[PDB]
């Protein structure tokens, strides 16, 4: 199974298998680079992360303890808890089973515990105290809780087998088999119905009550293996919301699903049908292949790949070094500078120019770079340095200066540069000064001006601009040179690439199916005649060499050779300009055949923007991004696209060596294209990574969508996301904040998903908050190009939303709570509970005369019996009696103040005041009703830990629960609830078959609607009130193949 | 920003001081990639230092001179012996 | 002396008001700069 | 310039409950707490 890929040549005994890299026996074979996560899982366990803990064990009398049955007894055992009170705890996943963990499972202690940590999980890191966090912190962190679970719960359940049962109610039954041991005891839950109640007791009542025919397996799949169906349904303890999200996950699934036979034809294709290659699949009923993405999906992940580029020549230098080697190898052609020499054979110009060039050096790495330049044409820039220009702008009277500009000119239509040929035209104009004039329409730019310095098209000069306006007398020779150019300037080409079925092309500023060439290409043919002027470098450096030999005809430009060298530099010109040199005619075939083969190769797609080769107002001046949607209005900031004027990287390279390999090309003499090309496309087709880059860059965009979502969700930005939780408290972060707390959650993403990889770096410079990404750029001219990509969703965003939703509704199951409590000391001999308080007992909202207090309100002090009284909001300073409302915040501002000023009324005042709470966090304390009870001193506590950076745990003190009639004794509280929050409470004394004293609660009808119900159909939900915990579920099985391909030759 | 339970002078004072002019008044922030050149905020201070500090920086403004004109000069002074070269960018705040 | 404290003690009050000479306040809006002084050779490149 | 404490109060004193005076916690205040201040030049006093 450690082999993926498998391919098997039939003209080499060479078979070649790829392997993933995370693997442990790298053993002659390939591995996979990029780090990714395993998306697909299959469970053994139950996919539950809540369970209801019955707190205190009950005793009922019972005269006979066994079922009768022939001789034998059967004993009774409640599958269902047994508890005076219980209720459910959180544990994700906490019945499951696999070998692969998602390490992201969260388990919360009972009430009693503190589990203060979870809430303060993120932004609260900067808290004086673990115990106690920031409210405003809360909204960020529920959410982000809510975001962990769903990664936790990203699974698939596994289809798995049933067996006859042994328990006497079903013996000789079939049961579907939880793993291993307890699965009767999981039987028990899922079938409490399979447990007899020969007792009378209100789970006996419950249960006697249930529909038989809600329970088992629901249905099978007809088709099967062996004795287990591929897919089956069956009744048993579950949640909704988490199966639905896995149904969203395995839906992404279903669509990204891609089939063998298009992967054949677009592999032929990209061959261009070099070698066959077989791949046919036998059919597999659950063959799972998930390949199918969009070109938009990969837009977006290349401009994260610009933006990682990020002004790096560095990172760029690797890639260009690998493709270069893979040209150096996958280009047959022979370079043979050293055959010019000898073909040479050879005071000298020729020998001068023979020192100058040292051309033993035997590397042409620079031209393969150069190559890959031209197929990342946006990116990339070809520069020539000044120096490489004669010094001091050259002398008409200098031989070696004339080698420099005859091998100048050679590469000057080479450079990339658009004015460059400006640059050439400048250098010469700065060699001819004192021979031939040039007018400049500008004083302050000169005719020996530095060409460099004339690096961009608005620095054109007028006279330059028109060849007319030049008089043709003032430079004859120049005025020859442009028209030249201008009759022969080289043309730059576009060529197809790409397949529409499978990988496509997203690109944006180029058509997505062509290729962007600085240099026309044509159709290969090795037995074309070498003497073609028709190719445009043979015809350019004939011209160029006609020239020079014109201009150095008279030798007025050279003065002071006491020998005329006519005769002698045109031999070696004529030598030079007669080379019949295949460089030209293998770029104008071989070239683009091998480009367009290892364009497909090339792990990062090219960037390109379009040629404008003569098109100087079309020129492109500069690329850049932005972040928000179009509709809003924003300061515009600094980015680091601005900082560099040239849209490309610039690249500066060894013109001789260039020179010398365009004019020393050779292909071998019994070589054959085909045999070669395929030879060296087989590794390369076998050793393709295609599919991981796919799956990594899908998860990227996954991210980003979820991340813009939540920048809206948690802070103000345009993208529209429901907030139905806005009550739980979070304050405006700065931009700087939210883009930590960001960081933070992106830290925690990559954790989850076990990434040893960077996410969205650049993405995480700023800016989080961003409505619409959009990217342009413009022209000399000023025209401009933008180009915006359409947001494709995330399937955790759409879970984030209706899990937020059910949070709201089961915040008490979620174990928030809601509202705000009232201060009041009470002593009662009434059963009512902790949070049933009686309503006379609290000073209700709509209450005239309860005293809220304003900001400005320092409270009034005796001395000696003075009367201190406190400042009102309405100014005036009162005792301390009666019932009033106190924000939260003024009491953390003056916690020792306040307790000061009514330590003695906090202790024995009847003054009742209500502190507006809204939502938090809760902790429960159960006690006991016949003993006496004080919590002023824990009251007391409570207030000293109340702070103003944050507040205290609130405690809950409530009655061990008891289902007979009890004693009591007095009590003190203080703290009294303005509502009921026992919604939690699973059930009350459940052994006992009615209540004989207390309050009474009993198993939910409605979580159990289906069994409770028979009415109710059995898909029935009653969301997101009611959440029945056991529901009937479908577990199917699926197959994924490996890639093989067998290749061989074609006829 | 300090409370006030109790009522002395110091308190009334500041409960008589307006609320909301607190923190930075304004500042320089809406370019790509751009830092706030300048920001205005409330605090603490002396407006009469600051009104002399404010002058100073006119004289300096006043006598602020820009990389494109000095390029122009310096390639002036060269006559064509000499280029030297300014690129064109958008204003980054540079005093000259 | 609220004279001396106008921008707050007053709501109203523009915050670019001053009661100089009469009174000088000890509360004000200030402006801080971080303007670049960078070298000429830095930004203007002679060519040979 | 800066605000410079001239006059101490009479603190503590027996009628005066200690408790009353924030000073009494030594809480940080913006200004000086005393029976007489009044305001100083010191240039550059808190100056970096």
């Amino acid at each position: 199974q450690r082999h993926i890929t498998e391919f098997i040549s039939s003209w080499q005994n060479h078979p070649i298998v790829q392997v993933s890299a995370d693997v442990e026996n790298k053993k002659t074979a390939q591995l996979l680079h990029a780090d990714t996560p395993r998306l697909v899982t299959w469970d053994a366990g139950l996919c539950t992360s809540f369970k209801i803990v019955p707190i205190v064990p009950a005793q009922v009398p019972q005269d006979v303890l066994a079922y009768t049955f022939f001789t034998s007894s059967y004993a009774i055992q409640s599958p269902f808890p047994e508890a005076a009170v219980s209720r459910i705890v959180v544990h994700t996943r906490w019945a499951s089973n696999v070998d692969f963990d998602r390490d992201s499972s969260v388990i919360m202690a009972p009430p009693t515990e503190n589990n203060i940590h979870l809430f303060k999980q993120l932004l609260n890191t900067e808290t004086l105290s673990v115990r106690g966090a920031n409210p405003l912190m809360f909204r960020a962190n529920v959410l982000h809780m809510l975001l962990e679970f769903v990664l936790d719960n990203l699974y698939l359940n596994r289809h798995t087998g049933f067996s006859q049962d042994h328990t006497p109610f079903t013996e000789g039954a079939n049961l579907r088999s939880l793993p291993g041991p307890d699965a009767e005891k999981w039987y028990s839950i899922m079938y409490p119905t399979r447990m007899g109640t020969p007792n009378v007791s209100k789970i006996c009542n419950f249960v006697a009550s249930c529909v038989r025919n809600r329970v088992g397996r629901f249905d099978r799949a007809q088709m099967m293996n062996g004795a287990m169906s591929e897919w089956v349904d069956v009744f048993e303890t579950s949640d909704a919301l988490t199966v639905s999200i896995r149904g969203r996950w395995m839906a992404r699934l279903a669509r990204m699903n891609i089939n063998p036979t298009e992967i054949e034809w677009a592999l032929t294709e990209c061959a261009q049908g070099y070698v066959t290659v077989t791949s046919p699949y036998a059919p597999s009923v659950n063959r799972l292949m998930p390949y199918r993405i969009s070109n938009a999906e990969r837009q977006i992940s290349q401009i994260i790949r610009i933006m990682n580029i990020g002004n790096n020549a560095t990172v760029i230098q690797p890639v260009l070094q690998d493709i270069s080697v893979l040209l150096q190898r996958i280009s047959p052609l022979q370079i043979d500078p050293t055959i010019i020499s000898n073909t040479m054979s050879t005071l000298s110009p020729a020998s001068s120019i023979l020192g100058k060039l040292r051309p033993s050096n035997s590397d042409f790495s620079s031209f393969r770079v150069a190559l890959a330049g031209w197929l990342y044409n946006g990116v990339v820039t070809t520069v020539i340095d000044d120096s490489s220009y004669p010094k001091d702008g050259g002398s008409v009277t200098s031989l070696e200066n004339l080698w420099d500009f005859f091998i100048l000119a050679l590469a000057l239509p080479l450079t990339t540069d658009p004015c460059a040929p400006v640059k050439a035209f400048m250098t010469l104009a700065n060699m001819m000064v004192g021979f031939e004039t040039i007018p400049m329409d500008n004083q302050i730019y000169t005719q020996s001006r530095r060409a460099s310095a004339f690096s961009t098209p608005h620095t054109w000069p007028r006279c330059f601009m028109n060849i007319q306006l030049i008089s043709p007398i003032d430079a004859p020779i120049l005025r020859q040179w442009a028209e030249i150019i201008h009759r022969y300037w080289p043309n730059p080409s576009q060529i197809r690439y790409g397949a529409p079925n499978v990988f496509g092309s997203a690109n944006l500023f180029t058509p997505p199916e062509v290729l962007l060439l600085p240099i026309d290409h044509q159709p290969a043919n090795v037995t074309t005649p070498t003497l073609d002027f028709t190719n445009e470098l043979t015809n350019w450096r004939a011209r160029v060499c006609e020239l020079m030999k014109n201009l150095v005809d008279n030798q007025r430009y050279q003065p002071g050779w006491t020998q005329s060298l006519v005769s002698s530099m045109r031999g070696t010109l004529d030598k030079l300009k007669l080379i019949k040199s295949m460089t030209p005619m293998y770029l104008q075939q071989l070239a683009p055949v091998e480009l367009a083969v290892i364009a497909p190769m090339l792990p990062f797609p090219p960037f390109q923007v379009p040629y404008v080769r003569l098109d100087r107002d079309r020129v492109p001046t500069m690329v850049g991004v932005t972040r928000q949607s179009r509709d809003t209005i924003t300061q515009p900031a600094l980015s680091l696209s601005t900082t560099n004027t040239t849209v490309g990287v610039p690249l500066a390279l060894d013109a001789r060596a260039i020179t010398v390999a365009l004019l020393s090309g050779k292909y071998p003499p019994d070589l054959v294209t085909n045999v070669w090309y395929a030879d060296a496309i087989y590794p390369m087709y076998a050793d393709t990574e295609v599919f991981s880059n796919l799956q990594r860059d899908m998860i990227t965009c996954e991210a980003v969508q979820t991340l813009v979502t939540l920048v809206a969700q948690i802070s103000e930005t345009q993208y529209p996301v429901d907030r139905y939780l806005d009550w739980i408290p979070s304050l405006r972060a700065s931009a700087a904040t939210a883009a930590t707390f960001a960081e933070w959650v992106n830290t925690s993403m990559k954790t989850a998903f076990d990434l040893s990889d960077m996410l969205l770096e650049p993405l995480l410079s700023g800016d989080p908050r961003m409505t619409q990404l959009a990217i342009q750029y413009q022209q000399y001219n000023g025209r401009t190009f933008n180009v915006i990509p359409e947001m494709p969703g995330s399937v955790i965003a759409d879970c984030v939303q209706l899990t937020a939703e059910v949070f709201n509704h089961e915040y008490n199951l979620f174990g928030i709570a809601r509202g705000d409590i009232i201060i009041g000391r009470v002593q009662s001999t009434h059963l009512w509970s902790p949070l049933a308080p009686p309503p006379d007992l609290v000073f209700d909202r709509d209450t005239p005369g309860v005293h809220i207090f304003g900001r400005d309100c320092r409270i009034s002090f005796g001395m000696n019996g003075a009367a201190p009284m406190i400042r009102d909001e309405t100014g005036m300073m009162v005792p301390f009696e009666g019932n009033w409302i106190f924000p939260l915040a003024l009491w953390q501002m003056n916690t020792r103040y306040f307790n000061q000023q009514f330590d003695a009324w906090i202790k024995t005042g009847e003054l009742r005041i209500r502190i507006e709470m809204g939502a938090y966090p809760y902790m429960l304390h159960y006690y006991d009703p016949r003993q006496y009870a004080n919590a002023w001193n824990l009251t007391s506590a409570w207030l000293e830990e109340i702070t103003p950076t944050s507040i205290p745990s609130v405690p809950f003190m409530v009655p061990i629960s008891s289902d007979h009639d009890i004693s009591s004794a007095p009590a003190v509280q203080y703290i009294i609830s303005t509502e009921y929050n026992d919604r939690s409470l699973f059930c009350t004394n459940s052994s006992s078959p009615q209540t004989i004293a207390g309050p009474d609660k009993h198993i939910p009808v409605e979580r159990y609607n289906i069994l409770t119900n028979p009415d109710a159909p059995p898909t029935q939900i009653q969301l997101p009130e009611v959440v029945d915990l056991y529901n009937v579920v479908t577990r199917y099985a699926y197959e994924t193949p490996p890639i093989t391909a067998v290749v061989m030759g074609v006829p």
